[PDB]
């Protein structure tokens, strides 16, 4: 399992940590921490080939402090996820499943 925090406990509208690398099937827990509502967009141009972006993507916002989505990935490749709210605040990240 990874986790990946939604805001830094400092305040900053981040995916933390926002790029890691994870093996296919493992868990990749996204927590909701800190500055939501958050979301969790897997980006449709940045997915691998035979992907569907939108079953894995959570477009409902996560309102609460600890909420938790669970994904499992299991095609090879790189897969970029964003925050809608904060997206032009920086909130991206890159997911590397090997
Ligand atoms: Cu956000």
């Amino acid at each position: 399992a990874q986790i990946v925090k939604l805001g830094g406990d400092d305040g900053s509208l981040a995916f933390v940590p926002s790029k890691i690398s994870v093996a296919a099937g493992e868990a990749i827990e996204f927590v909701n921490n800190a500055g939501f509502p958050h979301n969790i967009v897997f980006d449709e141009d940045a997915v691998p080939a035979g992907v569907d972006a939108d079953a894995i993507s959570y477009d409902d916002y996560l309102n609460s402090k600890g909420e938790t989505v669970v994904r499992k990935l299991s095609t090879p490749g790189v897969y970029g996820v964003y925050c809608e709210p904060h997206a032009g605040a920086g909130m991206k990240m890159t997911i590397t499943v090997q």
